[PDB]
């Protein structure tokens, strides 16, 4: 229900 889930930190985020 967040985005922010577990294979998740703002670095995910460019690719």
């Amino acid at each position: 229900m967040e985005e922010l889930q577990d294979d998740y930190e703002d670095m995910m985020e460019e690719n």
